[PDB]
């Protein structure tokens, strides 16, 4: 009979289940959003009580949406919004704290002071990161120092400490495995990415207790399985989910690159089994571990891509659905002069100004929800024309294409936009949810369902190229612009 | 703290909800699913998805609650036809649901060649569109190859409550309870036992069956899932039952009236099946305790889902709580009538080919006066089911329990009660329908020792007393009425 | 550029057009006023409204038009008709709200006389059916119910008219009190044999004659405007339907055409005779131009584009009229729904004053994409009914319908008209003929226009729709059509 | 009883009300027309629908009144209309003064050190703002219309002349004092249209139209269909005229519009003050032979950015929405919306400024979006409040106000808290068509002094402040940021 993989991927935005079979095709979807809560604005939280039943109950429901059960189902992987970061009571799971999501602006003052007290180049060495609120150390230390009781329990050995996936895991294991993987524990600016071990010199700098976190573990392998009560499925996989959609767009050698356009937007290259350090304002990460190999990579990170499309639909509430963006944007030839910074949670590489905010500019009185739509659009893609013109030139390489996926690149207008800035051709395959491919694909291969990454070669299928067909002048003009706007947007926020 | 889990998988959403002891709300999680119309009075659900539905959102309700749960009680829509394969789970056909219209023209023939009162005293039914053996007889005839299957025993067939037990327990329980195996035209409510008779006529193999159960007893434990732990399951009633019992109406003569999807009126007549002669049915309320006891029913075909075809159809409002706003706009309905006959006319009508009818709209009527005809609509519909059900009770009632999502609509009650010209006793808990299942499956496990003990959260929250004047109200009836007539016979094939 | 004024005093809004001598519309202008609905079934207008929009829309396209009312060659007058004003002629207050020619509220009294034996009567002397249509019955009512309107009345101190004759006497300050025999014959107190007022009727309606207006020629200089101001000479007078018939160039016995408007309105020219239907339809003027009197055949449909008005401000799941052809494609076919339109009763050919309208086959798939094509087949099936029982009593088979008015701007109105027919259908190239025939009527009275010869040639055929056949579809749709139609009828009792 | 017809020609719509002795309306018509736009920066009005929708007003309040008394013009200000004299037709669109596109040759006269000169000639300052480039511009870009300027065939009006041309079939060619003062060609000192300043800009005196009072008979318009000839008696530019509404008659005497844009005018008198806080100096109006000055802040876009939420965003979909929709938050949740969307006006003068929305978070809504508009107008004023107290060296205590835009009970509120001090509000909110009324009304002795129309202006509503002034000072603080964001956009 049939055999299936499940690919659990905890996004930012919703909770994900896909269900593929031997081909890498999608045969079943569940997915279910949850709440985006603002506590003051710059702050974001996910109540994890909720990610945990969305991303469970998405589970449930996809199997039974495939007529099947459990039985079938030969492995678990697992992928998640990146640094968002949890901290429970080891004793009845209860969060202490809602989960600080990595957007979160509000330790941006912490950061400031370890640079001028003069931490950045011990921390980039160590971890591959900037000092930014985007990371966990600054979200878990204002956990301990903040909420009531928490650094006293933390130093008894009664917390727990972790991104999404080793909440998922703990939560699908009844707290039997606490664990991460190097990819997700390199985003946590605690885990020296050299040495490839929690860095006991950065927990003391954070004053971090290191018996709050879980055990690091590789990215494809057999941890355990499943017993939440239970049905055992084992747990095969594990990866941050912009390294999943790196290996879903089967980027396993030296050099290959692709985008993501999801909540934000991600671009990795793949750098071997070496660290590379940017010269350019990116990061350096860990890709994943299989078979006992590191693998690394640069990282240009965007803060708010397809979420400035999902702040048109639920704040501005000049559409319905994602999916009109495009539609409404082209009721109008151009962007009308007005460009749109979404710094709404700050703004990541290349600029890392925690204190920009989101920037609407060039408005005239015939200016109109069609322009707004198409500067949004041109927002996403002038944010990604900025980390790929750092990455070519940390590789000193000029790039004629560009491999794309995630939600928001299911816009022909948006990739062909995009194509126009870019001078050269944009890929999009034909399975966009490569975060969740990559997380099956890494599961797969630990218990046996696929034989070897030969194997899954083949299932990488384009679906549609774009191609640049404007002027360079032009564009350069339209650059000029926003960049211009971008400064606009910086040093806003003073406290 | 202890919980028990009711699911109530209804026409339009599936619900699992949580009940503490003291019968409070804890927890509850709902989802819709598609409601699929082939062509204009078909109505067909995925059973797929009536399951990817109703195990989302008993997943998504035990994880929000954080083992616990002492046992599930399933409630659900009656009538609606599911058929699978035994060996794969595999649906054969869509849901055919209760509200289809599509075997109306057979049921005309089961009429005409003599079968009616043979069904009304062996089944307590009127022979109509509604009840399952129709639907299930349409399927084995229609679906290549599913006749051949049924004869080898090969096919399951259920109402939604064995659908679910069945995916439930992977296929090891095939069951369902008296008062859900009593609305599909092949169960003789007395003998209590499926009818070969009926089975015979309906061209339906015995082999297909599940067996019948009591309404509370443990029959065993869901299997095992990645979300919860092996839960006893110990409760199972039609959702109409299930509410009557959420009502506490377990004496003779007690009645409640749900407006959900439709609208459904229920009189416990204890140990006694009571014939109607005012075109209601007779039915089975539950088995509890080794007893079986009885209810007359008016069955109302669109109540609240014609709010929800404003709101999906005709898009004149965004939510369904919008309603009532909307009607408020207008001071009456001013000369507009709609017969929301949008799936043909229930009781007391039993018309298969009525239509959704809106009459007498003028120049100046608006969106205002379509909500407001709207809510009449529902109300003037529940007003010709009571007044059938006091001529065969024989009895003028001075007030009357509702429950219901769409008796939350305080102005809904209102009219109602002004046509009634008696009190209308709206409780703190509508949900009625997954109260009772909870109750029968925690009296069952003992979460509850005793039916005395949930009397006292039975608790009034708001009663309406009648305002208008009767002369007015009989005119407006007397409109109804002649509206109901022109809704009429519309549809011929 | 020498341009002709026509006032187009609608039901649903008035207008004010600026032609060329070409025919060309080059300017216009258009203005709503409120309909106004004491209780379900009556529709009243405010005269003063209708005045002050009337005008306002004169003047704001004689601006728009970088010119002055000294370039305007003349004034054509079109107007709704039998709809019903009574004003003070000392005071030129007006006593009551005009009582539109779509008010129900006189149905009862119409069967009172129809009881009577009034019908052959009224039909052999008017050509009209003992129906609330009419301007009589509604004349009645406001001296019968308004509060001193008979003792002024029989005193000579009140004026009725139709609003042909309410414009004027405005734009005269009360110097010309006229009508057209067109208008006239439309009032059921205008005997169109005699082609004079009709004293046994005046009679029966308790009507005294010295309220009412003289009546005069459809194309003549009858004067000049005098609101205080400058001298327009008023050159044209017709009820719109028959404006629109001669907007149409359909001035030879035979041809027909139908206007798409508030209502729908189906006329063929019988030239001297007129002809009694048969087949429920109306015997009426169609105009006098020289000394000569022409007839027509008319059937009445009293809501077409009224209907999409109530999706729009009623119903409100459009916000432009011309929006209800876009939602109607949302879907493929009427999804079993039939909308009978009878928002203010049925005209021709069921003349039914108490039916109401209905939405029949309503299930829980129904969208308002289907309401929206039921509305559009609605109004076609009902232009279906009057062409058929046009056929039947002049004994012809049509092959090609012309149509005009502001709801024919729908091609898929178009097209589904043309489907149910099995034939063509012609749309000029303007759809105001209403206006233009009235622009006509006052060229050829001051000589802007030398003959009827000379405007021929300006009737150009914009497009064509053919139809396409689906011969068992349409055969269903207008069976169950005529099955709604019942479901409508006999509703009201009161 | 006679009445007074006040033609007020909006920036946004065309108006004709009839008041009575009492000052109270009797009857109002409305009609808004065409705002083009042919690029983004440019803002154009087809005079024939200026005209058309002027007409339509007029022709339906005197049909519902059937005794007009007289006709008060006043009118969009520096809205600059070219005809050619011989057939009425206009040669271009109208150019309307929030229209931007002269901006780099007003900085080239910056360049070449005429500042001081149009200043003290003028009152004014070089911006795009003024009717004398606009002039210009279509003399020099629309084909054969030079020649005919020197040759006497074409003429130049403000919104007033071309009125006033249209409603007498071009017997009147005539103008104001406040009027003509916006031109940038009239010598406010001298009073009267200045031949260096049309050296400069290259302007045949040929095409001007003669300077008259603000009240007195001008004459009578010509016979329409419509109705007799009506004395025409009074004009003013719409501001002035507010002013006049207000009885703002002494110097010292101060009110501010919430209209299309914000226009804060102070009398004062018969002395011509010249700013020292980047104000305007301007002629009030002139009447019984005395010139009567004023000091003005000006706004381009007030009422406009909402109207811009409306028709552009459509996040409201009537303008009294914006209120209820602010009032869906409690505060503007950091976002900030200055509207440059035709560059900025007093006290920054920035022509290149473009709409700018800054702050925006993920929880940021349209109710936010609809407070910082609110919000941002009331910035504005606070602005050019802030540099009149400083011009007049006292600090305010109250601010009566006026214009279509005053009637949100909440923009009034803002207003206050932001300033501290209180905001009076009369019960007639059209003081514009008021003091054009007033204006008509005294040159035919319809009133008989200033002193009889006094008692007419009643107070609706007085706002209070109620807000901590440091948490004022720290959203004006974010405020006078978000303007530096907006500034020096434009390059072209
Ligand atoms: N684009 C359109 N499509 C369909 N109907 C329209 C459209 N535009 C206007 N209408 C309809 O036109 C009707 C008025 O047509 P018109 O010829 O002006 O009326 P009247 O017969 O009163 O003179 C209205 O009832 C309106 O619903
Ligand atoms: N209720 C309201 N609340 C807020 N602004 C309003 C309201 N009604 C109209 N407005 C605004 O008033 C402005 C027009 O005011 P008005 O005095 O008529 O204009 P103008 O100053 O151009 O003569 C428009 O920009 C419109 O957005
Ligand atoms: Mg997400
Ligand atoms: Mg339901
Ligand atoms: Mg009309
Ligand atoms: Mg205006």
């Amino acid at each position: 009979n049939e055999k299936l993989i499940l690919a659990l991927d905890q996004g930012t935005t919703s909770s994900r289940a896909i269900l593929f079979n031997k081909s890498g095709e999608i045969k079943f979807v569940s997915q279910k959003s949850f709440e985006q809560i603002f506590p003051t604005p710059g702050w974001v939280e996910h109540d994890p009580n909720e990610i945990w039943s969305s991303q469970i109950s998405v589970a449930a429901e996809v199997i039974a949406k495939a007529g099947i059960s459990g039985l079938e189902v030969a492995a678990i992987g697992i992928t998640n919004q990146r640094e968002t970061t949890v901290v429970w009571d080891r004793h009845t799971s209860e969060p202490i704290y809602n989960a600080i999501v990595w957007q979160d602006r509000r330790t941006s003052k912490y950061c400031d002071e370890l640079k001028s007290q003069g931490h950045t180049d011990e921390i980039k060495q160590k971890t591959g990161l900037v000092l930014d609120a985007y990371f966990s150390a600054t979200k878990l230390k204002w956990i301990l120092d903040n909420v009531e009781g928490a650094r006293e329990k933390a130093e008894a050995g009664d917390l727990c400490f972790g991104t999404v996936d080793t909440w998922l895991i703990w939560k699908l294991t009844r707290g039997k495995m606490f664990i991460t993987d190097v990819s997700n524990a390199s985003r946590t600016m605690m885990f020296n990415i050299r040495t490839m071990d929690w860095d006991d010199d950065l927990l003391k700098l954070f004053n971090i207790p290191r018996a709050i976190l879980p055990e690091v573990k590789q990215s494809s392998e057999v941890y355990g399985e499943t017993s939440t009560t239970s049905t055992k499925i084992p747990i095969a996989g594990i990866a941050g989910d912009q390294q999943a959609a790196l290996f879903g767009q089967m980027c396993t050698k030296p050099g290959m690159v692709k985008n993501t356009y999801g909540t934000g937007c991600f671009l990795l290259m793949n750098t071997g089994n070496e660290a590379v350090y940017s010269k350019n304002n990116l990061l350096t990460t860990v890709a994943w571990k299989i078979n006992g190999e590191v693998s690394y990579a640069l990282e240009g990170s965007v803060f708010v891509g397809g979420a400035a499309i999902q702040w048109l639909r639920d704040g501005l509430k000049i559409i319905h659905d994602s999916s009109e963006v495009s539609t409404l944007a082209e009721t109008v030839e151009d962007n009308g002069g007005v460009y749109f910074v979404p710094a709404l949670t700050g703004l990541g590489a290349p600029y890392w100004d925690q204190y920009a905010r989101g920037t609407i500019i060039g408005v005239t009185r015939g200016t109109t929800d069609g322009h707004i739509a198409r500067a949004t659009l041109e927002g996403i893609a002038f944010q990604v024309y900025d980390i790929v013109k750092a990455m070519e030139a940390d590789a000193e390489t000029q790039s004629t294409e560009l491999r794309v996926d995630g939600g928001a690149s299911a816009s022909n207008l948006l990739m062909q936009i995009q194509s126009d800035l870019f001078g050269f051709k944009i890929i999009r395959p034909k399975t966009l949810e490569t975060t969740a491919l990559g997380a099956a694909y890494l599961a797969g291969l630990a218990v046996g369902f696929w034989e070897s990454i030969d194997e899954i070669q083949s299932q990488w299928i384009i679906e549609k190229e774009f191609t640049p067909k404007e002027d360079k002048t032009k564009i350069d003009n339209m650059v000029s612009f926003w960049h211009k706007a971008v400064k606009r947007s910086q040093a806003w926020i003073e406290d």
